[PDB]
């Protein structure tokens, strides 16, 4: 893996459940048997959405988790774990959704401003979910949400091994830039989402209580703004991606608005520590969305991430450092592309937003972005998730799997995987002052024969005079591997002799003795 490490020893797959409620796909006892086959095949639990339009739908406290207590019910039979996803976003609207599950159609009428929901560049209304900016509504209702579904829950508490919090649409922390009523789809420029009245005022409050006065800010920003209700978002939205943002106007708008985003991030982690901590003791998270197309657009550079919330990564990620959520990201299944009209760079993004994660110390979870249909996607999610120190991949969606053997039978191979310690030792290599001894192996697990950013590191025992060292790899899986030396200067001197192998690596911790 990247800096001489290998896989992540916590690795775990899970499996994506369907949109639509298990009894509107099959019954409880297929269900149960699909789980116990998905067990056998690797996969360590079973996430599912459990939509806030289904749990209190009727009206403000009027909750229902039947549904959930059921759904637990047959995982419990199972023999599995599930990851219960409290889905605060309508079901519907977004790329693969195939249900209809708004939220509680009462939210709304909590208040008589515009500060529920989202308004873009053109007038586009959105009400997939709620603002982040009334942090006040959010408070209560996700806070009394929480609370609820804990004490429901709370008989299950021995099934749920983690607990994932929706952050904004699609369940992704982010604002709704990218729809088809406001002409934003893929692979389309994003909108801003901050032209509410609410988030006018908002935005003007907050420069005002940065700066003290109208003249600072006309200090500020070079500008000669004649009043203060002059302070105001982008008017023109792809102006200000050509080159206002360049300006010390656009990065504190974009400070501000990738702010809110912050801000929700460390609210939602609260309330859910707060409900979760004491009763159920595992660990929480929130998505971060993959906008990877208009990456390079040299016109507009991030021409859909920012308008999604998307500014500053490193920033971001601290939020959810703060707020202890640990952070899932997608598009591990893509290659980068950057060209003209798509400027798609998903792979490029993943990288930065897994090294980002890496140094911070955020447990990293991702997952595909669209359904797989070859061995081949499943090769690249292996190569990212196994050299990028993924703690889990989960991958969307069950029945692409379930109903697909041959697919199924790769994926157990290739991300199925078990990971085992084992002990790796390779003897009389002819090593000079300077030197480092590394291994490379076929399978993504070993860094599939690169040698550059992949290898693995070993390390010299003075006493036996060999090299060796604890790696990770995946157990009941034949591989195949070479140590080789590294110059001091960082090139490749010399290989072993023969190609090692392990066939399989045993799941009980041993180690493998060669020569060079
Ligand atoms: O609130 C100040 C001003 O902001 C916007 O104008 C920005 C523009 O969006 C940027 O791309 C760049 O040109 O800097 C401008 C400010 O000097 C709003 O469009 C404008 O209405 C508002 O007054
Ligand atoms: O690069 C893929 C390739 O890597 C290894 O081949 C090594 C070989 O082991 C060394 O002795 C020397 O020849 O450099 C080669 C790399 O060019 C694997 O052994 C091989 O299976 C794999 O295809
Ligand atoms: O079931 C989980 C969520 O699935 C969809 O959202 C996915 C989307 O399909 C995928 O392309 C993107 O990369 O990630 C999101 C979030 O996992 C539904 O649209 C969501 O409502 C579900 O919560
Ligand atoms: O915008 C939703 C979807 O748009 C496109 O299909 C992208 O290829 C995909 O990665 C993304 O999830
Ligand atoms: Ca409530």
């Amino acid at each position: 893996a990247v800096n001489g490490k290998g896989m992540n020893p916590d690795y775990k797959a899970y499996l994506m459940a369907p949109l639509k409620k298990i009894p509107e796909v099959t019954n409880w006892e297929t269900f149960e048997n699909d789980l116990r086959w998905a067990k056998q095949n690797g996969f360590y639990a079973i996430t599912v959405d459990f939509w806030w339009g289904d749990m209190e739908k009727n009206g403000d406290q009027q909750f229902d988790f039947s549904y959930a207590q059921r759904f637990a019910q047959s995982v419990k039979n199972a023999g599995m774990k599930m990851i219960p996803i409290i889905s605060t976003h309508q079901c519907g609207g977004n790329v693969g959704d195939d249900c209809n599950v708004p939220i509680p159609s009462w939210v709304w009428n909590q208040k008589s401003d515009d500060s529920l929901y989202f308004k873009s560049e053109t007038g586009t209304v959105n009400k997939e979910t709620l603002n982040p900016l009334a942090s006040d509504v959010i408070r209560k209702e996700y806070g009394e949400l929480y609370t609820a579904f804990a004490a429901a829950m709370k008989p299950y508490k021995d099934v749920i091994a983690k607990i994932f919090l929706s952050g904004g649409p699609a369940g992704e922390l982010r604002y709704p830039s990218y729809t088809t009523s406001d002409g934003t789809g893929y692979p389309s420029r994003g909108k801003f989402q901050a032209y509410t009245e609410f988030a006018k005022s908002k935005f003007r409050l907050w420069v005002l209580n940065k700066y003290g006065s109208l003249n600072e800010v006309n200090k500020a920003w070079g500008t000669k703004l004649i009043s203060e209700l002059a302070i105001l978002p982008p008017s023109d939205g792809e102006q200000f991606l050509m080159n206002g943002y360049l300006s010390m106007y656009g990065k504190d708008y974009l400070e501000w608005y990738q702010g809110i985003l912050e801000n929700h991030t460390k609210l939602i982690g609260e309330l859910a520590h707060n409900a979760f901590d004491t009763t159920f003791q595992v660990p929480i998270g929130a998505k971060i969305a993959g906008v990877h197309w208009q990456y390079n657009n040299p016109t507009i550079p991030h021409g859909a991430e920012k308008p999604a919330g998307y500014n500053d990564y490193s920033h971001l990620l601290d939020a959810f450092k703060s707020a202890k959520l640990d952070v899932t990201f997608t598009c591990l299944e893509m290659t980068d592309k950057g060209s003209y009209p798509e400027y798609s760079m998903p792979k490029t993004l993943v990288q930065n937003i897994a090294t980002l994660a890496n140094e911070k110390g955020i447990v990293l979870n991702g997952e595909n972005a669209l359904s797989i249909g070859n061995e081949e996607e499943y090769k690249r999610v292996a190569e990212m998730a196994f050299n990028y120190n993924f703690a889990g991949f989960t991958l969307l969606r069950y029945q692409d799997v379930m109903y697909n053997n041959s697919l199924m039978g790769k994926f157990k191979d290739l991300l199925g995987v078990t990971p085992v310690m084992q002990t790796i030792v390779v003897k009389n290599v002819p090593t000079t002052i300077g030197d480092t001894v590394y291994i490379t192996g076929n399978r993504a697990e070993l860094g599939s024969w690169d040698t550059k950013q992949y290898p693995i590191q070993l390390y010299y025992d003075s006493h036996s005079n060999d090299w060796r060292g604890n790696v990770v790899l995946p157990a009941e899986r034949n591989i195949e591997f070479k140590a080789f030396i590294k110059s001091k200067d960082g090139t490749v001197k010399s290989w072993q002799t023969i190609q090692q192998s392990w066939n399989p690596v045993p799941l009980k911790t041993t180690s493998h003795t060669s020569s060079w």
